[PDB]
């Protein structure tokens, strides 16, 4: 007759982690669409002749 | 002779230290009606069969 507490809720029961990082994020697609540029300073300009 | 007040009153003596300690009233009073179980965790569950 031992009391709930010390019973299947915590004394009888086992820790498992397979529910851990399972569920992912959507896959990363920018690259497909955009491309990087790199810099090294507050800003970056850009300039084109016609 | 004829010595300043500065001189005297400069630090020509020796600091001790038989002053402290002395009212080092001696702890592990507390065993005679306690005792020290290590816990390691965040709370502790006690319980005893009958």
């Amino acid at each position: 007759a031992i009391i709930t507490p010390a019973l299947i809720s915590a004394l009888k029961t086992s820790f498992q982690k397979h529910f851990q990082d399972a569920l992912a994020t959507a896959p990363s697609t920018y690259l497909q669409v955009a491309t990087v540029i790199p810099s090294t300073t507050a800003s970056n300009t850009y300039g084109w002749l016609g």
